[PDB]
């Protein structure tokens, strides 16, 4: 009797206040403006920006900042900050990370409710999403609410 446990916990919290081991993540544009929302912390917290911007990533991948002996992940799933993200290019941005996070030894993250809210995504879809592509992976996801 060996529990797998569920791939997704829920947490009523802070998702800066998480581990200081996990690795982060969240999605942005191609524009790396980071003006509204989540984002704002992670801009304050991380900064990067112009290292991201250089790194060149197109929507469907990700851009990583190394931090405190862990990443941070922006999951690029669209051109512009006004614009609404497609679930196609949120797959492939999670699937980036994915494979980021296996050569990487990362087995911990955590994240907002990615895609929703503001880009108007789903929840039931993003989170069935997640479970697809992390599915034969030990990777777990903390799923933060404030």
């Amino acid at each position: 009797e060996d529990p797998e446990g569920s791939r997704i916990t829920y947490v009523k919290g802070d998702l800066f206040a998480c581990p200081k081991t996990d690795s982060l993540a969240h999605c942005i544009s191609e524009d790396c403006r980071m003006g509204a929302g989540i984002a704002v912390l992670f801009k304050k917290k991380f900064g990067g920006v112009q290292e991201l911007l250089n790194q060149q990533k197109k929507s469907g991948e990700v851009a990583v900042l190394k931090r405190d002996g862990r990443y941070i992940y922006y999951l690029i799933t669209k051109k512009r900050a006004s614009h609404k993200p497609t679930y196609e290019n949120l797959q492939k941005s999670l699937e980036a990370m994915k494979s980021h996070c296996l050569k990487n030894g990362v087995t911990d993250l955590s994240m907002p409710r990615i895609g929703c809210g503001l880009d108007r995504l789903q929840w039931e879809n993003v989170s069935a999403m997640i479970e697809e592509v992390f599915e034969a992976t030990d990777i777990k996801i903390t799923v933060y609410t404030l």
